[PDB]
């Protein structure tokens, strides 16, 4: 089964998940000088305030935050996006070190970790068939670099220890994930896929100019997760992150001059 590691990386995805080496891959990097400033992208809107979590869960591959996407609660619109968007479920990607993790890059420059927020078209009616179709998907992308601490990260930095390995979750409610956002809604918007098997081209990816920042301490209880589950050789959950991915016949556009 897929992973990071040198026998099951996203080298090896390809031979179980062929789209792999498709024409809408993800993530990119971000060529800062090649992103074009598109002054028909309207501003996002981000409306979170009636958001109700659920549960975080070590899935064997990050750790997630899932949400009550059966009503619409916590949803983005806007920007690039035709209709409205439901929050399903955030999680992060991140590095060994503090010069890795993120999976977009910035004129190849990479963080330290990514915050990816998944949303599915509701016009699709579930998350399943959204998968299916080619803007079914909005990620909200954040990047992360290592400075002061982010107060609204704390929470979730505080119950990691209650899932260090595969398959266990926690009760996770009343979360307000506004409190990982920056001040700045600035973005790079182009049309992408999950960055995870099964990879599906379903994506418009909405990636944040603006990093939020984390502290050294909060980043290192990520590093201290499993990708093991309890009982097995203990491999730490680090490196789980897929590199940039040819752009081939895409353009990436900016929100902002
Ligand atoms: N790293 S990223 O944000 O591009 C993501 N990469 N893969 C992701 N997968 C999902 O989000 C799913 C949401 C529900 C349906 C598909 C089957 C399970 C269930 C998970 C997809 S997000
Ligand atoms: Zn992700």
């Amino acid at each position: 089964h897929w992973g990071y590691g040198k026998h099951n990386g996203p080298e090896h995805w390809h031979k179980d998940f062929p789209i792999a080496k498709g024409e809408r891959q993800s993530p990119v990097d971000i060529d800062t000088h090649t992103a074009k400033y598109d002054p028909s992208l309207k501003p996002l809107s981000v409306s979170y305030d009636q958001a109700t979590s659920l549960r975080i869960l070590n899935n064997g591959h990050s750790f997630q935050v899932t949400f009550d996407d059966s009503q619409d609660k916590a949803v983005l619109k806007g920007g690039p996006l035709d209709g409205t968007y439901r929050l399903l479920q955030f999680h992060f990607h991140w590095g060994s070190l503090d010069g890795q993790g993120s999976e977009h890059t910035v004129d190849k420059k990479k963080y330290a970790a990514e915050l990816h927020l998944v949303h599915w078209n509701t016009k699709y009616g579930d998350v399943g068939k959204a998968v299916q179709q080619p803007d079914g998907l909005a990620v909200l992308g954040i990047f992360l670099k290592v400075g002061s601490a982010k107060p609204g990260l704390q929470k979730v930095v505080d119950v990691l220890d209650s899932i260090k390995t595969e398959g266990k979750s926690a009760d996770f409610t009343n979360f307000d994930p506004r409190g990982l956002l920056p001040e700045s809604l600035d973005y790079w918007t182009y049309p992408g896929s999950l960055t995870t098997p099964p990879l599906a081209e379903c994506v418009t990816w909405i990636v944040l100019k603006e990093p939020i920042s984390v502290s050294s301490e909060q980043v290192l209880k990520f590093r201290k997760l499993n990708f093991n589950g309890e009982g097995e050789p203990e491999e730490l959950m680090v490196d789980n992150w897929r590199p940039a991915q040819p752009l081939k016949n895409r353009q990436i556009k900016a929100s902002f001059k």
